[PDB]
């Protein structure tokens, strides 16, 4: 069958959905989804900024498809995010004039949303991300409006409104890079800080966005480790594998030059070589061994899209690459990574 009864007894596999996919209106989707994964999560249309106009204003349709395609396919559903740094409109945190309005006039804007977004999908949504990314890259707290406005209280708030909206939800913390020293320590160490403050947390979210090399299949097992020790449950929520030449580590001179398109940088248009397709799977069995390994601390392992085709990575970090992320490919084919990945369980040994 497909990934999703492979990892029965391991963890959900889910994929996050684009409006077009939780249309319903691509039957070819359905009926891959419906075979392969058992967890959805929106990819853009409940973050504040999409699902609201600057006004505050409400549209409900992709929000209410993608909720309408979960329950009639009957998926988990993870809401994705409520309270993020990124699209969202700058007028929730400033005056037309750049100033910042007051603390208690942003918790009301987000009592507001909290409430009518959770709310509205108060137990058809079994999960959400509450906070998403709150740790800054030089780990420090991201000087975030939310940040700057309101301190660890934003965050602290957005949990304890979360939970007070739907107490039957499974409540996480979110952010990528934390497979790695140092930011995972300043994760830790923040949601102890909150979690001392009686926070109601009860999950952590790796996001997993990777690279074909890097980090190392042992830096992200020191993740998995910390954080459910933390007593949460582990999730894997944004999983792909970056295969083009990396920006990251770019010389001073060229901070951006790095994100221009250029050639070089975009070396797989013409399609993804056996050489690569073979160092695709053989990442994707490490990771997925990984997380066998610890499926006890493991609640799920989503895909940050369907098919390489509508991979986010294509535009980012570089607009129009063509990339090679996730286990389908441009045809809807199951890629190498894809049988590696039946594979591991096919065989298993007990
Ligand atoms: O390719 C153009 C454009 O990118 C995609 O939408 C993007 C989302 O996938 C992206 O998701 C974030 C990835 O980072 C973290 O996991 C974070 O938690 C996610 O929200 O968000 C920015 C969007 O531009 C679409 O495929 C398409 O619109
Ligand atoms: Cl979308
Ligand atoms: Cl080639
Ligand atoms: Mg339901």
């Amino acid at each position: 069958t497909g990934l999703k009864s492979a990892y029965k007894d391991n963890f959900l596999i889910g994929a996050a959905l684009n409006a077009t996919i939780a249309s319903g209106a691509d039957e070819r989707l359905n009926t891959l989804i419906a075979k392969e994964f058992n967890s959805i999560t929106p990819e853009n249309c409940m973050k504040w900024g999409v699902l609201r106009d600057a006004q505050g204003q409400w549209n409900w349709k992709d929000a209410d498809a993608f909720v309408a395609f979960g329950t009639k396919h009957n998926l988990h559903m993870v809401g994705h995010t409520l309270v993020w740094h990124s699209q969202i409109h700058d007028e929730v945190f400033k005056n037309a004039d750049g100033s910042y309005i007051s603390k208690a006039a942003l918790q009301k804007k987000m009592e507001e949303h909290i409430t009518t977004l959770a709310g509205r999908y108060k137990g058809k949504l079994a999960a959400w991300d509450v906070v998403n990314e709150a740790v800054g890259d030089d780990l420090k707290m991201r000087d975030s409006h939310w940040y700057k406005i309101m301190g660890d209280d934003f965050i602290y708030n957005a949990f304890t409104l979360a939970n007070e909206v739907d107490p039957k939800a499974h409540l996480m913390y979110n952010d990528y890079n934390i497979e790695r020293t140092g930011k995972r320590e300043a994760t830790v160490e923040m949601i102890e800080r909150l979690q001392k403050r009686g926070m109601p947390i009860h999950g952590l979210g790796i996001q997993g966005h990777l690279g074909i090399d890097t980090p190392p299949i042992a830096e992200i097992e020191k993740s998995i480790i910390a954080f459910a020790k933390l007593g949460l449950r582990v999730h894997f929520t944004s999983l792909d594998v970056d295969v083009l030449p990396s920006v990251w580590e770019l010389p001073v001179a060229e901070v951006s030059t790095r994100f221009e398109y250029k050639p070089e940088r975009d070396p797989y248009t013409k399609g993804l070589p056996q050489e690569m397709q073979d160092k695709l799977a053989k990442r994707y069995e490490d990771l997925f061994k990984l997380f066998i390994k610890h499926s006890d601390k493991i609640d799920r392992v989503t895909f940050w899209g369907v098919s390489d085709d509508a991979s986010w990575l294509n535009d980012f970090s570089i607009p129009g690459r063509t990339n090679y992320p996730l286990l389908f490919d441009r045809k809807l084919q199951p890629k190498d990574a894809y049988f590696r990945l039946l594979d591991l369980k096919r065989l298993e040994h007990h």
